[PDB]
């Protein structure tokens, strides 16, 4: 009766170590060129100081060079967008993103700031450019934001194809539900997009034969409503009374045939994808 | 119940009065100011001749000041561009599009050219940074390729709520699906996007509530897979010959219309449905234009 588990944390390490070798063999091939990755922080956030160590740290073991810097809370848009400049500019930096959400005393549009970022160092793929790319079919060459690009290559562990099948995802944000639509609507499924204003969000839930949750409320989407046989890509990271999904687990797994785990499931994945992008943009820049 | 019949030429012909007195306000409130579209030719096509002057009547009898901009088959990529950068750059021009497809001896990628116009200026919507503007949210101000956006309008001319509806859009083109299901998505709708490898394309259809067909299969939708109750928004224009009709060709829509009538509430005819609201959405989206410049 228990779903087969994906293992994002396994999944995630096998990616990092091919990408190791990747970067590897580019300093054999061209001695003493390092591609290099800058996040950008604004404020100092508890989260997003975790986030960034994860991503850090993951870059360091593949032989990636990744920069952080941190801007005080005092921090407005004008200062934001001349580290934004700099980076795009610096062109020993081949990749860049802003970690979200900013955490600053003042007014910033992150819309803004996000689309000064060059679109060919866009490794979050949150840009305009990118996302147009992607919401219109044009995969040939842009960014995918990391954490639906993790998801949809965990979906593929499971050796299913996506063609032809209906999948719904709860949740339309510009991280990660709405490019999750996009990436699963262009490998051909037939794509349902829930939200706030969904009624009757179990009905909708159990035409699913994929099902990716990105909501934010702990444990919302109940066991019940998963249709039997599904996969499901949890991508909820929530802290409650303990990390929870956006999928009540133990009742999801009883009824789905592939399920992702929180912890150790969308998470691990989401940082690989990033260096995977990182990787791209470091062997154009080689051209 | 029949179905009511949303009646596009009706509703084009209110929507053009309207943004003609909008258009005599503006000036009157600020002396001086003219809304100003351009539209880019290369070339001289037959069909594409004929829609530009369609539009430029249209934007002269509404007070809009209408360029157009006609340019030999000879012309060159770097010229065309030349000429999207300087129309970018005019001040004085709010909203220009480029009429495809372009007809040129020489190769010229369309995707580069159009992707040249400056998002602020893309009325027909279709840049990809005005593509990723919609489909994240951003109908405050980006632009709204205009077959969807009459689709949108026609919708919202029967009086029923968008919000927890079920839509479904079948077709994800770049002219139309696509934009059709960002639309939906952000008036509140759970949108189902479907196309050529949807399987059970009948079942998912009779689940929609809203129904936007853009598929260019003639009436492959057929009745029986509509919703009781469900609003129809049929794009196609499909020719089929007919000697009864005075010019030898009747226009049949994507859906089935005498079958889908019995069973929806509002139904797009065709013609007269979504085909008219096009030119009048084009001129909408130029006044926006020029009215998010006046400030
Ligand atoms: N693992 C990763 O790499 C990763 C990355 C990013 C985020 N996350 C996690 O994933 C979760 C959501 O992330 P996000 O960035 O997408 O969040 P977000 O911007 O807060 O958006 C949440 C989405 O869920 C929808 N939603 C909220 N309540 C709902 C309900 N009752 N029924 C249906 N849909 C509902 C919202 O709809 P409306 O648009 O109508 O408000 C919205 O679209 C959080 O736990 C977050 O920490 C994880
Ligand atoms: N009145 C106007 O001014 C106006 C303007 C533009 C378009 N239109 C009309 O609208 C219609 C569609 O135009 P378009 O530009 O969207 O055409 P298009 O670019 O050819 O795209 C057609 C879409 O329909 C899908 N499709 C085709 N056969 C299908 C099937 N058997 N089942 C389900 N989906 C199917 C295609 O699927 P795939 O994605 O799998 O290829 C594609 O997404 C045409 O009749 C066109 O003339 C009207
Ligand atoms: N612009 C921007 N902003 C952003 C992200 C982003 O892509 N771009 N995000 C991440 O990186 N996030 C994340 C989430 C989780 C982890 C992570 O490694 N935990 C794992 C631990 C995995 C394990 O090793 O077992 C987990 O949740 O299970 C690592 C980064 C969250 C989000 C927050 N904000």
């Amino acid at each position: 009766a228990p779903a087969e588990i994906l293992n994002g944390k396994e999944i995630s390490a096998q990616i990092r170590a091919r990408l190791k070798n990747q970067v590897t063999q580019l300093k054999e091939q061209v001695p003493g060129f390092t591609p290099r990755l800058a996040i950008l922080q604004v404020g100092n956030r508890d989260d997003s100081n975790l986030y960034i160590n994860v991503k850090l740290k993951a870059a360091e073991e593949i032989g990636i060079k990744a920069t952080h810097i941190k801007l005080p809370r005092t921090t407005t848009e004008s200062e934001v967008m001349k580290y934004i400049t700099s980076l795009n500019e610096d062109s020993t930096v081949h990749g860049f993103l802003v970690q979200l959400p900013l955490d600053s005393e003042n007014s910033i549009n992150t819309e803004e700031v996000i689309n000064a970022i060059a679109p060919e160092k866009d490794v979050d793929g949150l840009t305009s450019i990118n996302a147009g790319r992607l919401a219109r079919g044009d995969l040939n060459d842009c960014f995918i934001p990391c954490t639906p690009k993790g998801c949809l290559e965990l979906i593929k562990e499971t050796g299913v194809p996506i063609a032809g099948r209906h999948a719904v995802v709860v949740g339309r944000s510009k991280i990660v539900g709405a490019p999750m639509h996009d990436l699963l609507l262009w490998n051909n499924a037939t794509v349902t997009t829930c939200h706030s204003k969904t009624a009757h969000l179990d009905e909708e839930v159990n035409k699913g034969d994929i099902l990716v949750v990105a909501t934010g409320q702990p444990e919302m989407v109940k066991g019940e409503w998963i249709k039997p046989g599904a996969i499901v890509i949890d991508c909820g990271i929530n802290y409650v009374p303990k990390v929870v999904g956006d999928v009540a687990y133990d009742e999801a797994k009883e009824r789905a045939s592939f399920i992702t785990p929180v912890p150790g499931g969308v998470g691990p994945m989401t940082v690989a994808m990033l260096m995977q992008s990182t990787v791209e943009s470091a062997k154009r820049f080689l051209e």
